[PDB]
């Protein structure tokens, strides 16, 4: 067996199958190269039909004691392994019998030898991410673990992952691995969201298997779907309008802005549209602002423009939807509703008519 | 056994069943089956083994924030399945469903699929209002090319209350007419605006037709007018 150390392993520590002591550690040194250790040990006789060759050595040794939330099981197990220290194994079901000074890995705890698939990961930066904390939910189930978290030069962060091999079919060429931040929720007051911090998602689709992926931000995830609609609209002016709000035709929220470039011209936006709603914003439509209010007193006029006060804290841009049209590329984006229905982009209306006097 | 929506706060051995706010039962499995199915198993207390029938939901409860009874032991355990009983054949599966769809599977509910041209304001889970109290909720939002379209439910004790003919009035705007003679305060109040939701106006007889409309203030569902610009009813020449 060949370690980076040699732990907590003397001489004479016990080897275990199914917590079954089936061997001993016989001796250890030092290979020639000066980076590992080599540890050999001595399965008994008729244990030897147990070690094959997809077996996978892990280290089971002193106390690790956790403080978790909703109770912390701090569970003492064996107590053989206090003072000594051992190695556990596992025997795969289908494999042939390894024998005559064949090496294996031993990797430092059972988590660490779970088998799965190896998923490279190209992450936007590791902040809220940990070397071996950081799971895969999918349908709110933990199938797999950030397992690496590396800086390449260049300011290039990668990582990569180890999947439950079940969910391996699901990995194809356009499934999606999204970090979701813990957001404070007042329906659902948990505290386990909030515990655990940042966590990858896992979203399928159907083609050639594919085994890297591209992780992008919270704001960028919607671009990069499978279909998806994205418009870049141009604005004289930012209209208090962010990266993140809501874009809302109905009343219902159908997408949403994705940056704000600040140009010499003016403000220029990127949004994009779910895959459900693209069929229906048909090619013509306006694009109003809701981030701003606007109210208009008068005898017979009397009239609310732009939000409702719910509407108001969410923001973002409406859509009023034509009937029949090519998607262009670009679009205006109207400060409200009546220069929408105008079409009138500019702040002072359009000179039709003069007049000499 | 359990047909679960998501097993998101739910633990392998830890998330309880609650009935009559005693620990009855506890989920003891969880697992993913293939085709995106979380599905998990339960084992119940045999005190208990005659109450689940044909028609008992299990359903699964929110930890949610109280302000008049501030507890740590509610945020603290999180997810949890409520046991509420009914009669007829003793099965032993069931489908829990999240809890915005449960008021959908009781065994009795009167479920109504209401049509506008636009959301107001109304999202999945506002209350539903019949003479300031609480009767009903919606369900879920759905949005079509023609419109909006709701879908409500009423709990069986107010079934009989609504009688087959009503109008149906959002509550999630507000709405100020000021005036020397009129002065008036339409489509909320306070209270009612960060509750939002659906009102009914009930009338006396009818027979519960599949689809409603969804009228945008009190005085629109008077006068019958759904669409935004008034009918025109007689036209002039000049």
């Amino acid at each position: 067996l060949q370690a980076p150390d040699l732990g907590s392993l003397n001489s004479g520590s016990l080897v275990y199958f199914r917590k079954i002591p089936v061997g001993k550690v016989y001796d250890y040194a030092i290979n020639p190269n000066k980076q590992g250790v080599v540890i050999d040990v001595l399965i008994e006789r008729r244990f030897t039909d147990l070690v094959k060759k997809g077996s996978r050595f892990w280290n089971v040794s002193g106390v690790d004691a956790n403080v978790s939330i909703s109770g912390a099981k701090v569970k003492l197990e064996s107590l053989a392994a206090l003072v000594n220290g051992a190695i556990a194994f596992d025997s795969p079901e289908e494999s042939k019998p390894a024998e005559a000074e064949d090496t294996f890995g031993l990797y430092e705890d059972l988590a660490h030898s779970q088998r799965g698939v190896i998923i490279k990961l190209e992450l936007p930066s590791g902040a809220g991410l940990t070397a071996d904390s950081t799971p895969l939910m999918y349908q709110g189930l933990e199938v797999g673990q950030l397992t690496k978290l590396d800086l390449n030069p260049g300011g290039k962060v990668t990582g990569e992952m180890t999947v439950d091999p079940s969910v391996v079919t699901l990995l194809r060429e356009n499934t999606r691995i999204e970090l979701r931040n813990p957001k404070l929720s007042l329906s659902d007051a948990n505290l386990s969201a909030l515990l655990t911090g940042k966590t990858f998602e896992l979203v399928p689709g159907d083609g050639e298997p594919r085994k890297e992926f591209v992780v992008v931000p919270g704001e960028k995830a919607l671009l990069h779907e499978p279909d998806v609609l994205t418009l870049t609209l141009t604005a004289p002016e930012s209209y208090g309008i962010d990266a993140g709000q809501p874009l809302i035709l109905h009343g219902v929220q159908v997408g949403q802005v994705i940056d704000r470039k600040l140009t010499s011209k003016g403000v220029t936006f990127t949004v994009a549209i779910e895959p459900q709603h693209r069929e229906l914003v048909k090619g013509d439509s306006k694009f109003v602002v809701n981030s701003r209010v606007d109210v208009k007193v008068g005898l017979d006029g009397v009239e609310f423009l732009g939000a409702s006060a719910s509407e108001w804290i969410n923001g973002g841009i409406r859509i009023l939807p034509g009937d029949k049209g090519e998607m262009k590329a670009s679009y205006p984006l109207y400060a409200n509703l009546e220069k929408a229905l105008e079409n009138s982009l500019s702040d002072l209306p359009t000179t039709t008519v003069s007049l000499s006097a």
